[PDB]
RNA sequence: GGACAUACAUAAAGACCAGGC
């Protein structure tokens, strides 16, 4: 694999999004049968469904070449080859509230300044109104 | 995936003996 055949890291990230769902939103009597009990799977080599085989038994090989590895080796090594990892967390408590100042930025501030469909903020500081937000598996 | 034991304290006790006023 060669891996220096990488973009140089950039502050810039681009976003693509799904299409527009055009289809009506699933009902009670269409969702009735959607729900396949089986087998419990304990095998992800073939799930190959939404991903090319080789991609998906490449990233699992790739994976696994560290269950040999010591963690605090590994982690060195992941501290000097990540472009990113100076980030950390600057002045938040852990990095994951600086992964919610990213994504805040590049989707726009749709989360910390939600607006409508007709782009309008939906709070405004100056009136009675309150972001309400909910943050949940996140201790 | 830090200390002045500034604890001045070795003072045996006990005894007899010698001298002082």
């Amino acid at each position: 694999v060669d891996w220096r055949d990488e973009p140089e890291p950039s502050a810039c990230e681009q976003v693509s999004w799904f299409p527009e769902c055009t289809t009506e939103i699933p009902d009670t009597q269409e969702m009735s049968d959607w729900m396949v009990v089986g087998k419990r799977k304990m095998i992800i080599e073939d799930e190959t469904e939404f991903c090319g085989e080789e991609l998906l038994h490449s990233v699992l090989q790739c994976k696994s070449v560290f269950d040999v590895l010591d963690g605090e080796e590994m982690r060195r090594a992941r501290t000097r080859a990540n472009p990113y990892e100076m980030i950390r967390g600057v002045f938040f408590l852990n990095r994951a509230a600086m992964k919610m100042a990213n994504m805040d930025f590049v989707f726009d501030r749709m989360f910390t300044n939600p607006r409508d469909s007709y782009g309008k903020p939906l709070v405004k500081d100056r009136e009675a109104e309150l972001l309400y937000f909910a943050d949940v598996c996140a201790g």
